[PDB]
């Protein structure tokens, strides 16, 4: 498998746990602290970087009654400039750029305890599909599928629904959606970390999801595996492989990957296109720092890029 050595540039430094990198619709670059813990409990963080300095700025630090939370993944809506963000400890939260937030659910559509998230991915129609690989969210016990499979799926819909649309998961991670030319969801695949996988279905309508199939395989022995992905143009995969050294790159029909990017530390977690440009911006946590390399060709339109009253 062809190996690259891209120039990686250092953005920022000191995140713990270095996670969910996201650009909202101004263009504004944030990252999320979810391993910041005050006094052995969760007080995780979510910030803005200012890219031209690489200065940090805490926007918001949620908590639910007391419960600190431990912010992991990030999507920006497109209808208004706020962020979803997956929380290990409060489920889904909707960020506005002033820093408050509210909790999405405690519970999901058939009345069940909803469990901590991880990292989520909107699709063109406006649903997010979100990973779950955490237990019952805040304030039950902080569990984590990465020994048994309870970590499950969900789509949060475009009319307020939080459904679960599968389980039994040792640690769902990274999720993505690959669109059809045309703009139709048709795909979604799930990084399964622990078991080395990346699983697929097909995406049938909004919380719709049948055929579940091993898609890829991710390379390595070591203790980690697939954590954070994105589509570049191409519908080219690119999934950050923790504890490998590499980001693998997959083929639009996935299997093994046709292309590994060296990344100058062991513990790749996730990445994000930078809107309009071939900028990956990569958070480690060898360093607990984020960096930015150039991909071959732009990355894939995020939600937030596309228009919602646009004619073409
Ligand atoms: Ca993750
Ligand atoms: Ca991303």
């Amino acid at each position: 498998i062809p190996v690259i050595e891209p120039l990686f540039t250092k953005v920022t430094e000191d995140i713990p746990g270095a996670e969910g990198p996201v650009f909202d619709k101004n263009g504004d670059f944030y990252i999320v602290a979810p391993e910041v813990e005050v006094n052995g409990k969760p007080a995780g963080e979510i910030l803005r970087i200012d890219l031209k300095t690489g200065k940090k700025t805490v926007i918001c630090k949620p908590e639910v009654n007391g419960y600190g939370g431990i912010p992991a993944g990030c999507q920006c809506d497109r209808d208004a400039n706020q962020l979803f963000v997956a929380d290990m400890r409060l489920g889904l939260l909707v960020v506005q750029t002033d820093g408050t937030f509210e909790e999405i659910a405690k519970k999901d559509s058939e009345g069940r305890r909803m469990q901590g998230c991880n990292d989520c991915a909107f699709d063109y129609e406006g649903n997010l599909w979100i990973t779950a690989p955490a237990g019952e969210v805040a304030p039950a016990d902080y569990t984590r599928s990465m020994q048994e499979k309870f970590g499950s799926i969900y789509c949060f819909t475009t009319d307020g629904q939080m459904i679960q649309v599968d389980t039994a998961f040792q640690f769902p991670n990274g999720i993505a959606v690959r669109h059809m030319n045309d703009g139709r969801p048709y795909q979604l695949i799930v990084a399964e970390t622990p078991t080395k996988k990346l699983w697929s279905y097909d995406i049938k309508g909004p919380a719709k999801i049948e055929n579940k199939k091993v898609w890829g395989h991710i390379p390595g022995t070591h203790e980690g595996g697939a954590d954070g992905m994105d589509f570049d143009e191409d519908n080219n995969l690119l999934v950050a492989n923790w504890g490998s050294s590499h980001i693998e790159v997959f083929g639009p029909d996935g299997g093994q990957p046709k292309m590994r990017i060296r990344c100058p530390f062991e513990k790749p977690a996730n990445l994000h296109f930078k809107p309009q440009t071939k900028t990956i911006f990569v958070t480690e946590h060898e360093n607990n720092a984020v960096w930015k390399f150039e991909w071959q060709r732009n990355g894939k339109k995020q939600y937030c890029e596309t228009l919602k009253f646009g004619i073409f």
